[PDB]
């Protein structure tokens, strides 16, 4: 199967700078939510989530479709902790019903990084909404009980190599986990609504402990209460790994290069571009545009 990406009727890079600010402007006058922490952390692992179903051998799966928007998917166990960031997102939805599924919710991503002082993320438009049929069984999204290899061969299938998956696990900077979604409990670090290089620098510089939280399940603990998953750990586990996590850790500008190049490449997989599909767009933060 191929999904050949089709742009919205007659919308081009202002029609999508719109749809950006008015999630960006929403993130504002939700700031509150988990004790203002905000929505921007939420609405990555959303982003990451619709895209992380992606199967590169078959073409199943992957954030085209929009296939989240249908309950067998929405209601994966994986998937917990998102209900408020697609909630966040309906609205915005309704106020541009042209925009694909598919796009809002990598957008919603996209947006989030980037006013959350990340990197610019280029953005493609075109992804299509697919049918219910269509939509991938739950069970594609990682495990964080696991090793070093496990993380290795789970982001083979996203057709991502060591640095890819370094990269992208740096958005662990962002958030928390949370008991009640997956059974893990805490933050990677103290500044957790902005987007840094911090998850590299406490998985090197924290003291960790191997500790069982209140779900039976076992995480590394620091006694200034930040965490990390077992996968997380497996970074510094592994001599590959650790090497990348040492780069990231002591050049943040590198980071935010990496990060962008995969993260765009994450909510792209399994979309075919026409050659003469519009070039990515780079959207303004609400601030360059003293907005
Ligand atoms: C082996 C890979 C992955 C595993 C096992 C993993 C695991 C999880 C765990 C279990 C949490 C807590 C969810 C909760 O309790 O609410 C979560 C949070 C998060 N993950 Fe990951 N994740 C991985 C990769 C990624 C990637 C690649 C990204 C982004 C590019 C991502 C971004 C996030 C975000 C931003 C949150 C915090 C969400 C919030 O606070 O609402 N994760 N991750």
């Amino acid at each position: 199967l191929v999904h050949v990406a089709s742009v919205e009727k007659g919308r081009s890079y202002e029609d999508f700078q719109k749809v950006y600010n008015a999630i960006a402007l929403k993130l504002r006058e939700d700031d509150e939510y988990e004790n203002y922490i905000g929505y921007g952390p939420e609405l990555v692992r959303l982003a990451w989530h619709i895209s992380g179903t992606w199967d590169k051998h078959d073409n199943t799966g992957g954030s085209y479709g929009g296939t989240y928007r249908f309950k067998k998917e929405f209601n994966d166990p994986s998937n917990a902790g998102l209900q408020n960031g697609f909630k966040f997102l309906e609205p915005i939805h309704k106020e541009f019903p042209w925009i694909s599924s598919g796009d809002l919710f990598s957008l919603g991503g996209v947006t989030a990084v980037q006013e959350m002082q990340g990197p610019k993320i280029p953005w493609r438009c075109g992804r299509v909404d697919t049918p219910e049929d269509t939509t991938p069984d739950n069970g594609r999204l990682p495990d964080a009980d696991k090793d070093a290899g496990y993380v290795r061969t789970f982001f083979q299938r996203l057709n991502m190599n060591d640095r890819e998956v370094v990269a992208l696990m740096g958005a662990h900077a962002l958030g928390k986990t949370e008991l009640k979604n997956s059974g893990y409990e805490g933050p990677w670090g103290a500044a957790n609504n902005v987007f840094t290089n911090e998850f590299y620098l406490n998985l090197l510089n924290e003291d960790w402990k191997l500790e069982k939280n209140d779900a039976n399940n076992e995480q590394w603990d620091s006694k200034s209460g930040y965490m990390m998953l077992p996968t997380d750990y497996s970074l510094i586990q592994d001599p590959k790994y650790l090497s990348i996590v040492k780069e990231y850790a002591n050049d943040q500008d590198k980071f935010f290069k990496d990060f962008s190049k995969a993260f765009e490449k994450l909510l792209e997989n399994g979309i075919t571009f026409p050659k003469d599909a519009p070039s990515p767009f780079i959207f303004k933060t609400l601030e360059e545009q003293g907005l």
